[PDB]
């Protein structure tokens, strides 16, 4: 119920100051990645495990594998299993924690700038889950400005599944130049482990999932879109919504 919302107002009050939340704010705008490890907290153990049952229950009632790749994105590949928005919309308790006005303006003082939940409908949320050898989410960028992911199982690092990162890029359509990027910048990698949580600014970095090495190295992320105050009045463009369309005019399967 309305039990959540103050869980979060005093987890946060007792977890963080405000000027970590300012050194935060300064390495979310260096990397475009903070990462909420066992180190630093940002939800309570107790909701994670509860998020993690119904993303569960989700991927085991609803998943649709992909297998496809992207041309908005230079071609990059898409081999992974979907929950799509909808479907994970009718979980009370997901859609209480990432709509949670407590979390959401703790959340504007990393990001230094206003949090609107709101995107498309199709992408308001997504789970994600990756269980075959050579599965990976290629290199991409999001339509809207931040992504609140929820590393709910991960496998071991030499099993692949680390978050791979290019901050300060943009997203051209009608040239992703993705190769040409890795060329002239340098790649951040980051390991995540079962019950992490990371903020993205994920339309202005460039990121991937690094291919499974094995099968049966399981990798369920829970994805949430928000926008800033550049996202509001976007116009679709690339027809590129593989997750939602399997058959989207940029996707070619394999
Ligand atoms: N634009 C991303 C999908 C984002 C889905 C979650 N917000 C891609 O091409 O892979
Ligand atoms: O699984 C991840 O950590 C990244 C997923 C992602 O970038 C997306 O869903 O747009
Ligand atoms: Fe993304």
């Amino acid at each position: 119920v309305h039990e959540i919302d103050e869980t979060l107002e005093k987890f946060l009050a007792e977890n963080y100051t405000p000027e970590r939340v300012q050194q935060l704010a300064d390495r979310f705008q260096r990397t475009g990645f903070v990462k909420f490890d066992s180190h630093m907290r940002i939800v309570p153990e107790e909701l994670i495990t509860a998020v993690r049952a119904e993303a569960d229950r989700l991927v085991r009632e609803h998943k649709e594998r992909r297998d496809l790749v992207l041309g908005t994105t230079g071609g990059t590949p898409r081999n992974l299993s979907v929950v799509k928005s909808q479907d994970v919309e009718q979980s009370d308790l997901i859609r209480a924690v990432t709509r949670s006005e407590v979390l959401l303006t703790f959340l504007a003082g990393i990001t230094r700038e206003r949090i609107i939940p709101e995107v498309s409908d199709d992408e308001r949320y997504l789970i994600t889950h990756q269980e075959f050898a050579s599965d990976t989410h290629g290199w991409h960028w999001d339509d809207y400005s931040f992504a609140f992911n929820w590393a709910l199982r991960m496998p071991p690092i030499a099993s692949g599944g680390m978050v791979q990162a290019v901050p300060h890029t943009h997203w051209d359509k009608n040239a992703p130049r993705i190769n040409e990027t890795l060329c002239e910048r340098q790649i951040d990698t980051y390991g995540l482990v079962s019950g992490d949580l990371y903020l993205l600014r994920s339309d202005t970095t460039m990121h991937r999932t690094v291919p499974l090495t094995e099968d049966g190295a399981v990798r369920t992320m829970l994805v949430v879109s928000w926008s800033a105050e550049r996202d509001l009045g976007k116009v679709l463009t690339g027809n590129d919504r593989w997750w939602e369309n399997p058959e989207a005019g940029a996707a070619q399967p394999v």
